[PDB]
């Protein structure tokens, strides 16, 4: 599914991100067009042979299992295919995890260096929320 910006807003508002972890809605609004441009199908294929799925392009290393990331992790203990859903509900539970951890929303390179210290608010300004 490709969501609209408002749209995505909603549904991550519905989703418990605004304010998670003090990150304002915008904040991942603004990591998702950067990550994905809003396609909850968007794959990336890495260097080191991990994928980045979904519309926050989580990472097979750490966070979901691909079968094919030997000696990585699974710390959402998803198969990495349910990162591809309309149903954002495993994208959203498991960047809530990735965000608890140390680095907050620098795990994520698109919101480090496309969002982080930007006018986020402007990714949700307009939209009824
Ligand atoms: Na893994």
């Amino acid at each position: 599914k490709v969501f609209g910006r408002c749209e995505l807003a909603a549904a991550m508002k519905r989703h418990g991100l605004d304010n998670y972890r003090g990150y304002s809605l915008g904040n991942w609004v603004c990591a998702a067009k950067f990550e994905s441009n809003f396609n909850t199908q968007a794959t990336n294929r890495n260097t080191d042979g991990s994928t980045d799925y979904g519309i926050l392009q989580i990472n097979s290393r750490w966070w979901c299992n691909d079968g094919r990331t030997p000696g990585s992790r699974n710390l959402c203990n998803i198969p990495c295919s349910a990162l591809l859903s309309s149903d954002i509900t495993a994208s959203v539970n498991c960047a809530k995890k990735i965000v608890s951890d140390g680095n907050g929303m620098n795990a994520w390179v698109a919101w480090r260096n496309r969002c982080k210290g930007t006018d986020v608010q402007a990714w949700i300004r307009g939209c009824r929320l």
